[PDB]
């Protein structure tokens, strides 16, 4: 709740700019609740920059969004681009450019069990009720995907493919970080998967999350292997807070928790570096097919921004206020095509009506 | 009608004789009922051997194990053993020096909703409703655990450390063969799990089972990314039918299928080599606790008989009519600890009589 922000806003391409304007309405309710001063400026990127500077990711784009305390981004491909691909993709040439460019090493993507579709999630009713909400942190720069040795040796029965799961401490040292941090946001606990039996690289990541906890004496820690890991989040999702993981072992636990969310299509995503600047993002998907009548859905950009303000703009409280206002919408049943037993009571433009006026306490 | 077979019987410690003695009932109304001609051996291994005969796996137990067609393992350890070593007493000193021995390299987990064990699914009703009937085969000996280089180097910054996640042609080939073999057996369908986007490893493997797809052509091959495979589990388990797996993607997949059952105290387990000879055992251990003739349940440990019969005896009819037996007494609620209202508790051996009248057949 304060003066000095600025955003750079990308939409994109499809339904990236008619699911921006929703979460524009809600930043807009929160402006006036929270008296806060946040400016926004817009830039083109993907399909629609293509289309107006032949690129991807216009360099004026990028001099905006070093401008900016951080990146709401839409969704980038929509109509009739990459023929010619890749780095010159809009996803190629623009998200990947974005995250090398400013050190985004994190990816962090909750997954909270709204009440309103306690009936979607995939585990037993019983366990459905009891609720979840897990934010799970996931390294991005390291381990194994990017590890070096890599390739393949040889011929007949002898030839080998081989990766390299390497982790260098400056690197355990800064996601960890970034785990205890958002922890703090939450409810103080956080547990760090590894596979520390066998893993030379788990031992490492072990230990040396063992010592930046001793800064948080006020989070709680606990370590669990990977394979633990996959039959909790089924048996009892409730247990966990913060999930830190390495990069191979955060995209299987990333995924394994959207799905027992139910919903997935309604999710959101940050990337952040260490001095808290970061892209936001609906994991979702683009348009197409969807896009230009407006019934996307955007909950997942909505929320996007309710990410950006707890973590770039440290503005909580008005993080919570959209969250309750979501929820508050689901509970009721407000769907734009999630629950049309009398009619998917809302399109996109309503359902950026609704929050926006729930956030400012009106409904 | 005939046979010609012989089998290893190490019943082990604790409960592993008491359960052993319903398997081996179950393996008489076999000899009957589908005239076959199976002799057995039994020999001490892990405690009851180093108390009879001073260590774990003795060379006379290891002798018999050369002579048999196959090895029925029961249950090894207590708490009354292992204070000395390791990789010398009942667990280690016994159960992984046989593997080594027999060049065990395969591991087959099946995971299988029995009827009246529903409940005890955490997955939504009507997902269980839908039932699954899976087998994970796990490549053991190669992949990350055991690639080279492993370990850790340097201070500061660049501290690192790192494991080398390895494959030739010929481990893939071999564990392949046995997925697709096991697929025959079965329902006809092989999903490969790799990371084939971005791990060189994962390439290879998808490349050499594709290969070996083609000389089972009436076996419908399917590749999947282990991220996916871990949503797919919990949204549409019918959908599988075998995992063929690497080593570390099987242990992660082998738990999450395990816990989708409900039920982890059922399940048997294989290890197999090249020439069809297995090392077949509950997945579970002894309960020295409960260790004293009749509460535990046999299941697990005949199911286990009934996978030695398929992959290493091949006789499917026969171990089909277990998983039959099995399948009856269960739904009929009869069953040892796992619900009791009406003194509905039923011993070990009354468990070990029913399943073998079945067997026999019913009435």
């Amino acid at each position: 709740m304060s003066k000095n922000y600025h955003i750079a806003v990308l939409p994109g391409d499809g339904i990236g700019p008619e699911v921006m304007t929703q979460a524009l309405k809600v930043l807009d309710a929160v402006r006036n609740r929270f008296a806060m001063r946040i400016t926004t400026s817009h830039y083109d990127v993907g399909g629609a920059a293509i289309d107006n500077h032949g690129q991807p990711l216009p360099p004026a784009t990028v001099e905006g969004c070093e401008q900016a305390d951080a990146v709401l981004f839409g969704s980038v491909g929509g109509p009739k681009w990459e023929h010619l691909p890749p780095d010159q993709q809009p996803e190629r040439g623009a998200l990947l450019p974005l995250r090398k460019h400013f050190k985004l090493f994190s990816n962090l993507r909750p997954a909270k069990l709204y009440q309103g579709l306690e009936a979607f999630c995939p585990l037993r009713a019983d366990i459905a009720a009891n609720g979840f909400d897990i934010l799970c942190v996931r390294e991005l720069t390291g381990g194994i995907y990017f590890g070096q040795p890599k390739g393949r040796e040889g011929s007949g029965q002898y030839e080998k493919a081989f990766d390299t799961e390497v982790y260098h401490r400056f690197e355990i040292e800064r996601i960890a970080r970034i785990a205890f941090e958002s922890a703090r946001k939450r409810r103080h606990k956080v547990t760090s998967i590894d596979k520390a039996n066998v893993l030379q690289s788990s031992i490492l990541w072990r230990e040396i999350v063992n010592e930046i906890a001793t800064e948080y004496p006020d989070v709680e820690l606990a370590h669990m292997y990977i394979d633990n890991a996959t039959m909790q989040l089924i048996k009892d999702p409730s247990q966990f807070d913060v999930l830190l993981c390495s990069n191979l072992f955060g995209d299987i636990l990333s995924d394994e928790c959207a799905m027992i969310t139910g919903s997935m299509g309604m999710l959101p995503s940050a990337s952040l570096n260490e001095q808290g600047f970061g892209l936001y993002e609906p994991a979702g998907g683009s348009a197409p097919d969807i896009a230009g009548k407006n019934i996307a859905n955007p909950i997942a950009q909505i929320l996007s921004l309710a990410l950006l303000l707890r973590y770039s703009l440290d503005a909580d409280d008005a993080a919570c206020a959209i969250e309750r206002a979501i929820n508050r919408a689901l509970e009721e049943g407000i769907r734009t095509g999630d629950l049309a037993r009398g009619a998917a009571a809302v399109s996109t433009d309503e359902m950026g009506d609704i929050i926006a006026r729930y956030v400012a306490e009106g409904v």
